[PDB]
DNA sequence: CGAGCACTGCAGTGCTCGTTGTT
DNA sequence: CGAGCACTGCAGTGCTCGTTGTT
């Protein structure tokens, strides 16, 4: 409450920001100066001086760990006192808007969401159903062409080829790829932002009251908003509501998914009497780490730059370590935060980071190989396991017939007699008949137009889902589960899947019972399934969390954005993996990896740690890549080489 | 003892029996009693000539024909007949081939290569010559070879189509002799062969088999009258009885010229007719002489009889098969309810494929019944897989049984993988075994493939071994054990799995019994090939006997049945298709005629079952054949309907 | 009616080629 | 380098098509 511990710690920007009027902001600054100080201490203001209903303030961002940054900070802050206040990122306050008003929307109440796997194998069926060439016509080509599409706002009417063969066939993919979904009740992630803002252009009455309802509307991390997303936030503002954005342009790193830095000057022309305050302080890091980010992005043109100082003493140099290979890499790191820890430093407190996440699995060998406790977020996690999908799968059945993407997986896994070639005819019935693959299924038996063993065998698995979807009905989500797990054999072939990767799988089955078992969600209302569902779906870069235990932090350097850490460790470091080969076959989406590497050069507080490898092996073939052009653009004041402490050992003569 | 012999006997019985050792030829009707003077003649050969039973040779064409001879001699002789040979072409032949094996080219136990395995091999053998199977039938090789082989001709001979052919044999040929493999025509040749071949070997048999005696003359091939002419020479004495009347294998070569050929080449040879028949009662023989009698080119021969005309003819035309069945049970009945032996009736037909509904009904009734021909029990699937796995055991190149049990049951060995070891083989100029054995060890084939052969290969070698000290049913039932085949058979869908699960046993129970040139399992699987026809051994119970009317020529009954008397099934379709067919057909209904002692009876179904397909034949023309007054028909209704007077209508 | 064929499901296998991040 | 398949091989299953007689 009291104004006064709101504005104790803050400078003469921050104090600015917190305590001004109601109206639309812009706080502009380099890393590690308060911005997200600043956010999460205005809506603290706006509370307690300006007297605002804790319902009427949104505090929004793109991805789940900034979010939950925001989260955190509110927490500590304000206390966990602040029901009625929306805290989350743009695809999951829209996930929110779109089951309250499913039917405005035009959407089944327990629509389901279609990840990235589940889109791509829609589309491989779906190209493939239509004819097309697979070689010829790449399902991931198509998904990138309809995730563009939607990430601008674009439906398949409101384009049109004029002649040009691959664009007038995606076009056509597209709206294929569109029919099956809507007819499926599948709903991928681009999808949840459109609608969501559909919904506000085809309901006014429903945009008035959410309009009348958040009038403080907070974003973390702009630059990272892609059109849509802006598009979302402007129609929710209109006239009347009051915005803060905070952000920094030298940051930008989704230009791959439609965020243009334009999109804070669009703020500064677009929100009536919008205005900037810039921050010129930083806090986050020592002198030595701030002084090498600096440099670093002064190797960018096109930036009316920024100040960016600091207080702090020079602190320890910048460490640059030359490994052997990709094992040596990870060796040298975990070495490293062993000995952080045998000081008395925090697992947690340590930060491993890579472009890729390919470039985990090594790193988590080594860290296994030490019995040493990590979390890695992002990248292929618990949910996106062969296992865990197939089990999932069934319960989406259990929930609804109709999803094509959950009826493929496991109509025939385990295998129980319904091949390839009886599929091929489902799916033909549906292509022809414009229906759900269950749909055709019901038609093609009630018509005896299959096979004897055919549909004798189609017959038997639509009556094992029906029967899991009455005999669990009333059972508590993780028993349920148990229960289908079983049941649908999977359990079964599991177990039997031979080596310790049948074990392994086999745990990660009883880990998700454990976790439909934990599962705590609560405000409006949704049942535990779809929950479940739609969390594995929005936060599965997560995957399993156990978060009190101390452990080494492990994620991408996008993924990073937002966060801190007293001990940093980039690995890659190497033209090829940092910039990535695909920025470097381009000529100048450089400047993008730049800020990558400004954003990973940030995340630390006290000590920077880069590695390279002189080899490592990638698709079979061993290369030598040239060190990380980004290694050389810091000043070499702040770096040091590290040179492995010189020995000796027993001598042996001859 | 000589007056014995004499007494019963005619003027020209007598005349036969008690004649000078000469070349002499007994041309009559049928029973008349040629078969009582041939058999009485080596009586008299014995007693009077005082010729030793060894230098005696009682040979003709079928088992049936063969063992006729063989107990006639028994009740006449007994126990005075040791070292006598009486048996069939093939089975005397077989018999010589294997007593010099070396001398004919061929190993210590060479295996009998049968109908259904001889047109196998030609199937795999003209796919791997790459020749199109419906350009190149391997029926129509089967056809080529054996009728090449039946004439003594080898792959040499002297046409585009004629040459491919030729090279079908060439190839044949090879595969065989190389698997030591023998079909039943290459007993005869070979067996010919082998004393064109070997001088000293022929001397010894000339020296020892001076008395020669063959019954149903009219059946030997080009080949079987060479071998006998061959082995007469100039000083051997023949006897040959017949009637061209009843030649009835023209389809494969025996010719009625053979008969005349005789009286042509074997020195002083002489014909002596007999005329009077003992077997049938009047109206049984004029029916038979009338059918016969539609035949052109006959001389006239036609034998009479002093016996009354006892009973008529009865003809029964059924509604179906099933009805034909269950009315020649109820007329066995009848006749066994009177005291008469089942053994004493004869169901004849002109297709194998018929006794299949015939068995139907006498399971269904209960009545006992013995089957000849066709499928028979060692043409079982079960039972031939058995002795697959037997053959092997005893020669591993024996690719007949090879291919046939290799994968199965099934051990991972599919068609692909048989496949290469089969052009192999053909390439490598060698058998199956072989091929294996190299590709196996020159490592040529995948891992999953090449550990599944050789674990075949690996299993045929412990059962050899582990069976080799022990008593046939006791191997016998071993490798239907560990082979597999019997848990194979165990699990076969219960659509018919017991019963071939219980045939197996059976195996084991013949292999049990069963009755010396040759080890104890040679001798029943070469019995199974010679005498297959029989099936499994027989005991004495009184039972129904059905068999072709192929089979039934030499042999009598009281009571005869001869089912399927319709147009398309005799005479089928086939016969008026060709040449002298016809003419055979009607010569195999005067044998099937003259097979009845007292009674005799003709049906035919208004409607049948062929290959599937409902067909209505018309009665056969050989009952219309026959005097009226010889047959009586089997009334279907009580009453004769009245006259029905024309009613003058214009309506339509 | 009964022996081979055509089909379809399933497991074991070399062959190809993507190849950056987040929701 | 390894997921993803395209292939290949083996089997179980439902349906098509036709052949005298003997050794
Ligand atoms: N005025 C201040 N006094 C002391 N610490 C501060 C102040 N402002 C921010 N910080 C601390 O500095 C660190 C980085 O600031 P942060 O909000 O995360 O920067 P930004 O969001 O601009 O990248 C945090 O640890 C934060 O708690
Ligand atoms: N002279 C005879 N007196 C009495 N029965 C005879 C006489 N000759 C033959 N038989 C008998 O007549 C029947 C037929 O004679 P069989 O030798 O079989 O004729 P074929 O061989 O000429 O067809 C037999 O039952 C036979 O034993
Ligand atoms: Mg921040
Ligand atoms: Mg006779």
């Amino acid at each position: 409450m009291d104004v006064s511990y709101l504005l104790d710690s803050l400078n003469d920007k921050q104090r600015e920001a917190v305590a001004a009027p109601r109206s639309n902001l812009l706080v502009l600054a380099g890393a590690g100066s308060g911005k997200t100080r600043v956010l999460v201490h205005r809506i603290a203001w706006l509370m307690s001086v300006e007297n605002c209903s804790p319902y009427s303030i949104m505090a929004v961002t793109f991805t789940n760990k900034a979010a939950a940054e925001m989260r955190h900070r509110i927490g500590q802050l304000m206390g966990t006192s602040q029901g009625g206040m929306w805290v989350g990122t743009f695809h999951g306050l829209a996930h929110r808007l779109l089951r309250a008003h499913h039917m405005d929307a035009n959407l089944p109440q327990d629509f389901q969401i279609l990840d990235s796997e589940d889109q791509l194998r829609l589309l491989k069926r779906l190209i493939k159903a239509m004819n097309l060439d697979e070689k010829q016509w790449p399902p991931r080509q198509a998904m990138w062409y309809i995730n563009s599409q939607k990430d601008e706002g674009l439906r398949p009417h409101h384009i049109q080829s004029y002649g040009n063969p691959v664009e007038q066939t995606w076009q056509k993919v597209y709206q294929a790829y569109q029919e099956a979904c809507d007819r499926a009740g599948l709903v991928d992630f681009a999808e949840l932002l459109l609608r969501a803002h559909e919904l506000w252009l085809n309901k006014p009455h429903i945009l008035q009251h959410y309009r009348e309802r958040f009038t403080n509307i907070l974003v973390d991390e702009f630059q990272d908003t892609n059109n849509i997303q802006y598009a979302w936030i402007r129609l929710l503002a209109g006239d009347t509501g009051k915005v803060m954005i905070v952000g920094d342009d030298d940051q930008s790193i989704y230009g791959w998914r439609g965020a243009q830095v334009e999109n804070i000057q669009r703020f500064l022309n677009d929100f009536p009497g919008a205005e900037t305050i810039r921050l010129e302080q930083n806090y986050r890091s020592t002198s030595n780490i701030l002084s090498a980010a600096n440099a670093l992005i002064e190797n960018n043109n096109g930036r009316l730059g920024k100040k960016l100082w600091t207080d702090g003493a020079d602190g320890e140099p910048i460490s640059l370590y030359c490994a052997f290979n990709e094992l040596d890499e990870a060796r040298f790191v975990v070495n490293r935060i062993k000995t952080w820890q045998d000081n008395g430093g925090a697992l947690a407190e340590c930060a491993i980071l890579y472009r890729s996440n390919a470039q985990s699995r090594v790193l988590e060998e080594a860290l296994l190989q030490a019995s040493m406790p990590y979390r890695i977020y992002g990248g292929m996690r618990f949910f996106e396991r062969q296992e865990i999908k197939d089990a999932l799968s069934y319960l989406r059945l259990i929930v609804n017939r109709n999803d094509d993407a959950a009826f493929e997986r496991v109509v025939n896994t385990p295998t129980r007699g319904i091949g390839d070639r009886t599929l091929d005819v489902v799916r033909q019935t549906s292509r022809d008949r414009q229906l759900t693959l269950w749909q055709a299924c019901r038609e093609l038996l009630q018509e005896k137009a299959l096979a004897g063993r055919a549909a004798s065998a189609l017959q038997r698995f639509m009556e094992l889902i029906d029967a899991l979807a009455q005999e669990t009905a009333d059972m508590p989500l993780h028993v349920q589960t148990d229960r289908v797990i079983k049941d649908s054999g999977l359990r079964t072939m599991y177990e039997q899947e031979k080596g310790e990767k049948g074990q392994t799988r086999i745990e990660n089955l009883e880990e998700l019972v454990t976790a439909t078992r934990q599962f705590s969600y609560n405000e409006e209302d949704l049942m535990p399934l779809q929950a479940f569902l739609s969390h594995a779906a929005l936060e599965a870069g997560e995957g399993q969390a156990d978060t009190w235990q101390d452990a080494v932090q492990l994620m991408t350097l996008h993924s990073a954005k937002g966060l801190e850490f007293p001990q940093v460790f980039i690995v890659g470091m190497e033209e090829g993996m940092f910039p990535s080969q695909m920025s470097l076959d381009e000529g100048g989406r450089l400047e993008e990896e730049r800020r990558l590497a400004y954003v990973g050069v940030t995340r630390a507080m006290q000590k920077l740690t880069l590695t390279y490898a002189e080899t490592r092996r990638l698709y079979g073939k061993e290369v030598y890549h040239r060190p990380s052009r980004f290694i050389g653009e810091l000043p070499e004041e702040c770096v040091e080489e590290v040179r492995l402490r010189a020995t000796v050992s027993r001598p042996v003569s001859h």
